[PDB]
């Protein structure tokens, strides 16, 4: 909704005049869009920019004021004619890199030689978060890069490999949402249930989210790090309590013997049992270590050898 000028070819830029004035920022000229930056150059190719439609970034001359507005930025594409691609869905596009974006008419640079398939949103943008695309998850980075007093924005839209936080971010992260941690293939598919990565199991359920601490699966118990993920295996020492989980990292209950020594796991919550116990009417003294006694004395009361304890 900007009529009344005429593009103009000068001193190898591409500006929009009207009345003598240089358009600047976003404009919707004759059913396309156009952005001129802030002195007025139109811009082609990929561009990290400030979101339009506000009216703060829309439909500005150079004679005008420009006010003070904390607009996000997102990337968008604009055709070698200046127009903005409206996609809404996806696109086969050059593939952004340190040297073909924020450019201007006029201005000379290389045309990527690979190609990807880029998301956008229902405003034009290009899109971030999580996608569902034939059968599988994607996950396009929400964020660039950080470096000490330093940010790169180029990895924003791009399909995540590898292990990747999903925090919440406008702006900027959000710290005091949840970030769950995530593992995408080497084709970006986001993995779920359980899976080996670097030599040791995680767990990532139906919803892909990486599982800490304790967790019921199919019937049994596991623990993975409560940090790291990474599923516990043999004695584990959780919460001032003893654990003995199977190589398979299932939680174990009742008796177990382990060489020549017994113990005993709660059938309840499976910490092991220490000082006198009762299983199934039977009664067992199992020292400090977990370590059932057997065919001895314990202050006056004779266990035999099941460590059974004997009138
Ligand atoms: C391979 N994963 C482990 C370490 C790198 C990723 C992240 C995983 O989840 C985490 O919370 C780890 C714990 O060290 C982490 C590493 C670095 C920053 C934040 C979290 C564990
Ligand atoms: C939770 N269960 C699944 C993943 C671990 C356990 C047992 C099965 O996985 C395994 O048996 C894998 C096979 O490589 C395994 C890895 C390391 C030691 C033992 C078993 C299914
Ligand atoms: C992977 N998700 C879409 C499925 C779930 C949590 O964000
Ligand atoms: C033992 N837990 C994993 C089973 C339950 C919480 O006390
Ligand atoms: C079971 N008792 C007879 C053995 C010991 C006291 O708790
Ligand atoms: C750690 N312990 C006391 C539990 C068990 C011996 O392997
Ligand atoms: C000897 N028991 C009581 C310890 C274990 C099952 O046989």
């Amino acid at each position: 909704n900007t009529t009344g000028g005429r593009f103009v070819d000068k001193d190898n830029r591409k500006y929009y005049v009207k009345d003598d004035h240089k358009a600047i920022y976003w404009h919707k000229i004759d059913g396309k869009t156009y952005y001129f930056g802030d002195i007025g150059e139109m811009v082609v190719g990929w561009q990290y920019l400030e979101i339009p439609g506000t009216g703060y970034r829309d439909n500005l001359f150079d004679n005008q004021p420009v006010n003070e507005i904390g607009l996000q930025e997102k990337w968008y594409y604009f055709g070698q004619d200046g127009a903005l691609l409206e996609q809404t869905d996806k696109q086969v596009l050059e593939a952004k890199t340190s040297e073909n974006t924020g450019k201007v008419y006029g201005e000379q640079y290389p045309l990527s030689a690979e190609k990807r398939t880029y998301y956008f949103d229902n405003n034009y943008a290009v899109k971030t978060g999580w996608i569902y695309e034939d059968g599988n998850w994607y996950y396009l980075n929400k964020l660039g890069n950080f470096g000490d007093d330093s940010y790169n924005p180029l990895p924003i839209g791009e399909v995540a490999k590898g292990w990747t936080q999903d925090f919440h971010v406008t702006i900027d992260i959000d710290r005091s949402k949840p970030a769950p941690w995530y593992y995408l293939d080497a084709s970006g598919k986001m993995l779920t249930d359980w899976q080996k990565v670097n030599g040791k199991w995680y767990y990532f359920g139906s919803s892909g989210s990486m599982a800490t601490g304790w967790k019921y699966v199919r019937g049994k118990w596991y623990y993975l790090d409560n940090k790291n993920g990474d599923m516990k295996t043999g004695w584990q020492y959780l919460g001032n309590k003893w654990y003995y989980l199977r190589s398979s990292g299932a939680m174990v209950t009742g008796w177990y013997q382990d060489g020549l020594t017994w113990y005993y796991l709660n059938a309840g919550n499976g910490d092991m049992k220490t000082g006198w116990f009762q299983v199934n009417g039977k009664w067992y003294y199992a020292y400090s270590s977990g370590a059932l006694a057997v065919n001895t004395t314990v202050d006056g009361y004779s266990v035999n050898y099941n460590g059974e304890w004997v009138q």
